[PDB]
């Protein structure tokens, strides 16, 4: 979440130093409208830009009004990449990132 | 770009990547059959390897 009312964006990088695979998991967050974005996020339009050696994925997020599952409208999807050795994972993004 | 059963837009996903081959950008390639008698129709002001 932004600290003060200010989310930088966030450039984080891992090299795999062990030479074992290493299943690096993150998410995106789907805010239920722009209030629950601002709220959280102080930039409107947001991004999540991860890359890998054999991965290129920008990811928006999709504002859109939607069923209360488990007393929560917004949503939450959630992705995995298999980061082999010697391998970096980039994340940059201005918003909504589970890190 | 698009066909007579074909419909895309690509926007470049641009993102700090790690080097393969000594060069991190990315090229993601397409194809497409066009049928005789149909026309692909490329649309692009940026990107396009054509
Ligand atoms: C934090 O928020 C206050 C709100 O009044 C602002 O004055 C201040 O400059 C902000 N900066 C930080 C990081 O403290
Ligand atoms: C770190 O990751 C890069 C790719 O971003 C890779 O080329 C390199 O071999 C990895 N390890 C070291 C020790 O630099
Ligand atoms: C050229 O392509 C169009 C569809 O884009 C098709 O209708 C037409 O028949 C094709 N060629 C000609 C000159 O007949």
């Amino acid at each position: 979440i932004k600290k003060n009312s200010t989310y930088p964006t966030i450039k984080r990088s891992y090299n795999n130093t062990n030479q074992e695979d290493l299943l690096v998991l993150w998410g995106i967050h789907h805010p239920n409208d722009a209030a629950e974005q601002t709220k959280l996020y102080q930039n409107p339009t947001t991004y999540i830009s991860v890359g890998t050696s054999t991965l290129n994925q920008r990811l928006v997020p999709r504002i859109a009004t939607r069923s209360k599952v488990n007393g929560q409208s917004g949503r939450m999807e959630f992705f995995w990449t298999i980061l082999k050795p010697n391998d970096a994972i980039n994340f940059e993004s201005n918003g909504n990132f589970i890190a």
